[PDB]
């Protein structure tokens, strides 16, 4: 759906921004600094699940640009493992939210955050 | 979820970018320039439905900025009508896609596009 590489870059940066916000806005809830409303968190994690599927198709071949490292494209399988692993960490968060289980939510939130870094450390330029 | 107005602006611009892409990528399909695959379009319109709910909460009071016109906030009810009307135009598109009805899809796509403009004409700076 992208006329030029720049369009893919713009898309993925926007998708990732919207993930930062839907993930990060739960930090006060996980920390207990804001109340835990199970229904609200369930709905927010559903949004996050949808968003978290979106960036990867905007790293198609030849879409070098932005802050993406070239290693995304020199080993396709390894980048795919990282995004798939990340989306499965989101599945754990979804299951916790759907269960209304705050302990579960906290653990999964931590693991999701670690997975965001795991990717950044390999694939995002400074 | 926004520390500063600038964060709300960044969010809504990213959400609207992702809507432009999920809407606009169907133009070749509606025109018949690309094949119509009902299952694919159903799934894409589901993404668009999720995205199309997201910008409006990032126009909270005091979030002037970007290319938003101030009239968003001097008549809250009228801006709310426009976003709600738009989301109901998306409902028509969703119903068409879920039915697999290409004629329906074309008509709804046109009406959605008109609704994007209807808002821009009142509420988006040049
Ligand atoms: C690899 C499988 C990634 C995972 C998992 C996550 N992110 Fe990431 N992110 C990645 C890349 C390669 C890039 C650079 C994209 C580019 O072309 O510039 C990024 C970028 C971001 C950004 C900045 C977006 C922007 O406005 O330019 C943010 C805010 C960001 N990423 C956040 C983020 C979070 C919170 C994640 C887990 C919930 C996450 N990313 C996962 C690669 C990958
Ligand atoms: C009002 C109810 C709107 C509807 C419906 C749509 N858009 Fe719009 N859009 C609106 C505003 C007020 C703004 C400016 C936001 C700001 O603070 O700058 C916009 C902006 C856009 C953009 C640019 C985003 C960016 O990268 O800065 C795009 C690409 C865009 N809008 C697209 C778009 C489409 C395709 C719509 C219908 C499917 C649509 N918008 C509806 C207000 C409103």
């Amino acid at each position: 759906q992208f006329a030029k590489p720049e369009d893919a870059v713009k898309y993925r940066q926007s998708a990732l921004t919207l993930m930062a916000s839907h993930f990060g806005r739960m930090t006060p809830v996980v920390k207990g600094q804001a109340p835990y409303d199970a229904v609200q968190i369930k709905a927010n994690v559903e949004v996050l699940k949808t968003l978290s599927a979106l960036p990867w198709a905007a790293f198609g071949p030849g879409t070098e640009g932005g802050d993406a490292r070239p290693e995304i494209w020199s080993d396709a399988a390894s980048f795919k493992q990282k995004q798939q692993a990340f989306q499965d960490n989101i599945v754990k968060l979804s299951a916790a939210a759907d269960a209304g289980d705050l302990d579960k939510l906290r653990a999964a939130f931590g693991d999701v955050g670690a997975s965001c870094k795991a990717c950044h450390d390999a694939y995002r330029k400074k």
